[PDB]
């Protein structure tokens, strides 16, 4: 289990993979760039489109979700780290998010 900073994400943006697990109604608010959003409702039964390969940032509203889904998917030899404070304190900070 790992966890990491909004600014930390931000600064190294293109070494991560976000990966949004809240629920699809909610990213019509504003969601990070590029983030795969796989909902915890979905999340046990669609991890395995994942890539092992890859270096991934769990996001969530607050990140009560987030921190259940890293615990998961750590122990099944995923690279995914917890990101703290949610999108919520992504977008506290200033930090670009899009309408898509």
């Amino acid at each position: 289990y790992r966890s990491i900073n909004a600014a930390d994400l931000y600064e190294n943006i293109k070494a991560y993979t976000v990966l949004d697990v809240r629920e699809p109604f909610e990213l019509i608010f504003g969601s990070i760039a590029n983030s795969i959003n796989i909902p915890i409702s979905e999340l046990r039964e669609k991890w395995k489109i994942l890539e092992r390969d890859k270096k991934y940032a769990v996001i969530c509203a607050h990140g009560n979700r987030s921190a259940a889904a890293v615990e998961f998917l750590s122990q099944l030899g995923l690279n995914i780290v917890d990101v703290e404070g949610g999108i919520q304190s992504w977008i506290e900070e200033g930090y670009p998010v899009v309408l898509e």
